[PDB]
């Protein structure tokens, strides 16, 4: 498995009908299930690593259609790290005062602090993803803002917080089943609202624009494309992408002022 | 197992040393860890009810010393929780900014909205535990500032948030190894720290001051004294003690607007 097949290259405009959302790179779903949990392992020492430190910090966003995993993402995936290290944030409806403000005034106040990881289930991208498609926005405000985004991820960068975005890629044969589960399922009627069919009847509309919010991936900040119609694969996909992050980030425990050895309880 | 028993009864008070902290219910860490997997799954479900619901909340309040289990507990029972529905926070030495306002007024900020559970790991009774061992307040203002944390938890209690304090019980042997361990492991070395053994010398002042603290223990907002030497011990009893608040709060999901067998996804 490449990773890096997953992400989008600086300059080069996805076209999302090319890009897999049912890879599962050969492996069967138990196989994939334990290297999870193996790298899950990995991700909680290399977390705890970057708590102690306390110098550098993470954030991954998240975005994808309904059904695609986020929620299912964060509890597998982010789950592997110490909840103590960790901030969630779901991007819900701006409220009143958030529409009284700038759209990244409530996004910069989440941005993570130093030692912790930040998750982003939804972001800034909303605001240029649903806003054009139902022309709340227009395109000159659109590239505008993707232009303000990008700025601010660079402005996180430089603050020593490491950027990784992820969009959840499913089918739309697949997203009908895991809706359809939804409705047949009376633990989980309070999650089908009726938004859910008229972003389907608008599909190729929201293709559009997630391809325009892909092209903010850089080297520093980028966007990875991963298949997610196997919910086990995006697990696992997401887990490597989160610890090559930590890795390459390399926090080191702070150097102590006594030999371990030597203390003495009473 | 008859969790009650590790209630603290209202107006009884307790004498540390005459309860139990390694308990283990006649288990093996096999049978206990299996039971809490199975409380795992219901814990879950009672939570989506919760945040489906969105008229009640749930606190957890814990105290404990060093390497007593708070940050085991929380892994463990409440990573259980979709994370999407759980706030937690980790209460350190108060800033700046904190010590200029009145001492509940940043736990106060972070109490739960509708439909969350809220996890203070440490909390107001801090105010109330350190600060008497080494003389930064007299009897005189701990027990003015166990009045107001009575008064605040009377607060949230009327605001149906569902207060459960837990005290996580080891002995001072227990503590000693768990110490040595951080000591001998190199990836945890970053946890000892100097206040760990000038608190042990004053253990039994801690005893006396938690006590007290224990005497805010009503039917609305309980202690439990959990045995915790036994970590899987620890996480079983506080599996039931959160399913039976939840349980009891009895959080429906809402009616919904729609009649999903006619719903056709297209
Ligand atoms: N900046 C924003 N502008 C407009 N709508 C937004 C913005 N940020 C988030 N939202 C919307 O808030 C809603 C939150 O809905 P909810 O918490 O019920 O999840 P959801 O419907 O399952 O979302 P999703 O479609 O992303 O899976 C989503 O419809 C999301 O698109
Ligand atoms: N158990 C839960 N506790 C708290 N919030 C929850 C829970 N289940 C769902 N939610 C919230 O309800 C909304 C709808 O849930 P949904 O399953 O669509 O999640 P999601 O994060 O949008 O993921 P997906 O990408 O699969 O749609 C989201 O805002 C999610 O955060
Ligand atoms: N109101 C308060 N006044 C003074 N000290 C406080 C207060 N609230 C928290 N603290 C202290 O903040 C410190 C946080 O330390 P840290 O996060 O390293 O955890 P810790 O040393 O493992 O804590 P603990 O002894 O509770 O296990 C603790 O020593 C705690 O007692
Ligand atoms: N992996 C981690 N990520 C983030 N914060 C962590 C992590 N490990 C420990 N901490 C924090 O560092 C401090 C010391 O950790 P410690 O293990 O003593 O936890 P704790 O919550 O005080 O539990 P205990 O009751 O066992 O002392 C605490 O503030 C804890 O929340
Ligand atoms: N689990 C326990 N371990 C040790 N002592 C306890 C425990 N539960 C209660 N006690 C003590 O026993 C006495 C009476 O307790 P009480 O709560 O009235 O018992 P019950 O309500 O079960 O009859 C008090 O001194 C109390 O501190
Ligand atoms: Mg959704
Ligand atoms: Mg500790």
């Amino acid at each position: 498995m490449d990773i890096d097949n997953y992400r989008v290259k600086p300059g080069k405009r996805v076209k999302l009908s090319d890009w897999a959302t049912n890879d599962d790179a050969g492996l069967s779903k138990e196989e994939g299930q334990a290297q999870t949990a193996k790298l899950a392992g990995e991700l909680a020492e290399w977390q705890e690593r970057l708590y102690a430190e306390g110098k550098q910090s993470l954030l991954l966003i998240l975005q994808a259609r309904d059904a695609a995993g986020k929620d299912g993402a964060v509890k597998k995936v982010i789950g592997a790290f110490n909840p103590a290290g960790v901030q969630i944030t779901s991007f819900k409806q701006p409220s009143a005062e958030e529409l009284s403000h700038d759209f990244l005034w409530r996004i910069h106040q989440k941005a993570p602090a130093k030692g912790y990881v930040g998750v982003f289930n939804r972001s800034q991208y909303e605001d240029v993803l649903v806003t054009r498609v139902y022309d709340m926005i227009d395109d000159k405000t659109a590239k505008r803002r993707l232009e303000h985004i990008r700025h601010f991820e660079e402005l996180l960068t430089d603050n020593a917080t490491r950027i990784v975005k992820v969009y959840l890629h499913i089918s739309p044969e697949e997203q009908k089943e895991r809706l359809q589960a939804r409705l047949d399922n009376p633990g989980k009627h309070w999650k089908f609202n009726p938004g859910d069919l008229k972003d389907r009847s608008n599909w190729d509309k929201f293709n559009d624009v997630y391809e325009d919010a892909l092209t903010t991936s850089t080297d520093d900040a980028p966007w990875y494309v991963v298949p997610a119609d196997r919910k086990w694969y995006r697990d696992l996909v997401l887990s490597h992408i989160l610890l090559g992050a930590l890795k390459d980030m390399n926090p080191q425990f702070p150097a102590i002022d006594y030999d371990p050895s030597k203390v003495v309880i009473h």
